[PDB]
């Protein structure tokens, strides 16, 4: 459970000045910075500069350089606009004197209006599915004692895939994936926190779906995937303490790029948010 | 023919300086600037500052204020990055000393890579379908020609809807729409041009689809819709001199906002581009 509090602490940026923050990275595997961390932290920085009643409803972002998790990241927020209804902000993520990421987010106050939504796709309940932590721990029995011990996944989130796609091997399959996600611990009763946490989560089990028709795992040798842009629209309020289905599809792949679109639904079938991302996808020999 | 020539001319911006242009606004219908005009002009501006071999593959944009078509628009391009593969640019559309819109676009040179795509949805051929212009002429067989002798056919694009949704009245219908589109004249043999023309076109028959479940047309009195953000990914090359199916869906509407996702297909079924947009949707009484 320490993992979730460690993530929430990590997303709660250190203020250097108005609209100027500093964030730590890492710690959980792989040296490059996880895209979700940048998204989550950029969202925090952005919301800190917006009227409290205005919640993020959308954001667009482009990744320009790989982030180094050994170094902190500086987030500089620019106020683009504050109208009778919307507040827009642009966040620059900086490391080594260069922008590594830009996000533009829009915020709006709560309001009733036209309501309609796509019907949730059918998917088996999370109850009968193993978590990625279970799957990893089972695969770890393949490692020798020296390595088996040190490893282990204490995660801030719990993920139960409908179909498991091993990133180390990969098998041919339709460009669709469904995973169930929820916080592995208690998330504060503040919707804003749930939002940037979902922002964080939205970058998991996403881009890799574009590799399925080609049976390649994203961690295999010679395979390189990297996010170019990540966008999200928060349609309705939600509680990440409860399950959410992340329904993902890859409608296209071409010119060394992979494209994916996702949707988050509550177990009861409420459409909570939508996501879109394109990233580099190369097979180097 | 003239209408297409006029639009292409209007999209061909006047250069004030490097990465600094000036664009005129359409006379063609509606005092407020058509979003498509801004998108098309911003793309032109961006592409002018990019290496010739690198074609736009995606862009994100936000509209901050309504544009006045009675005035020109200044487009200021900022170079965000020029890497071994990708070039990124941010375009600011200014009018009245204020930004009315921002777009960030990414460009990449052609390359061979993983290929796969969603299967084109079923749709009738454009052959037996009347154009919107034809439909307008048909429904207009009434009232004094005094006004009927001014509003007519000449559009830069020909649009043939699979199902007609009258913006003036509107009827309840599932949140899906299909319209066939092609240039009404000859587009020069430059993919870049076809691309920003498609950008222009991508803002048509889009957002209104979110109003369908509610049986309201966007030209009805007291009904207000306005684009907040428009994004697009150019998956493959295409020829706007030929027919393209614009398949649109509205997966959600809430909090006075409407969300739509679109896809362009060649008649032969090739997925050419994807779009996503959210906009304000209000009924003022
Ligand atoms: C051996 C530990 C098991 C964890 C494997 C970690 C893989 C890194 C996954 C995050 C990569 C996300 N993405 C789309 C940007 O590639
Ligand atoms: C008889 C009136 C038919 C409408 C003529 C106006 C065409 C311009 C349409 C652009 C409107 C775009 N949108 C979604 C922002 O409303």
């Amino acid at each position: 459970s320490q993992a979730l509090k460690n993530l929430l602490t990590l997303l709660n940026l250190e203020k250097i000045e108005e609209g100027l923050f500093r964030g730590q990275s890492e710690d959980l595997g792989l040296r490059q910075v996880f895209g979700g961390q940048v998204v989550g932290q950029a969202l925090y920085a952005a919301k800190e500069t917006v009227p409290e009643e205005r919640l993020v409803h959308s954001f667009h972002s482009y990744f320009l350089r790989p982030g180094d998790s050994k170094k902190p990241i500086i987030y500089d927020v620019e106020t683009l606009r504050d109208g009778n209804s919307f507040s827009a902000r642009r966040v620059a993520a900086i490391q080594n004197g260069k922008p590594i990421f830009y996000m533009t987010a829009s915020f709006q106050a709560p309001e009733a209006g036209f309501e309609h939504q796509k019907t949730m796709p059918s998917a088996p309940a999370p109850d009968g599915l193993p978590s990625e932590t279970q799957i990893a721990q089972s695969l770890a029995h393949l490692l020798p004692p020296v390595l088996k011990d040190k490893f282990i996944c204490d995660r801030p989130l719990e993920v139960r895939p409908v179909e498991f796609h091993n990133p180390l091997k990969g098998h041919v399959a339709e460009p669709h994936r469904q995973v169930w996600i929820r916080a592995n611990g208690s998330v504060p009763d503040d919707l804003r926190v749930h939002q940037y946490l979902l922002g964080y989560a939205s970058d998991l089990n996403f881009l890799p779906v574009a590799l399925q028709p080609h049976g390649i795992g994203f961690l295999e040798p010679g395979i390189q995937i990297a996010t170019i842009d990540h966008s999200m629209w928060f349609h309705r309020p939600f509680n990440l303490n409860e399950w959410l289905l992340y329904s993902v599809e890859s409608t296209s792949a071409s010119s060394a790029r992979g494209f994916v679109r996702g949707e988050f639904y509550t177990q009861d079938g409420v459409l909570v948010a939508s996501t879109v991302q394109e990233g580099v996808m190369r097979n180097h020999n």
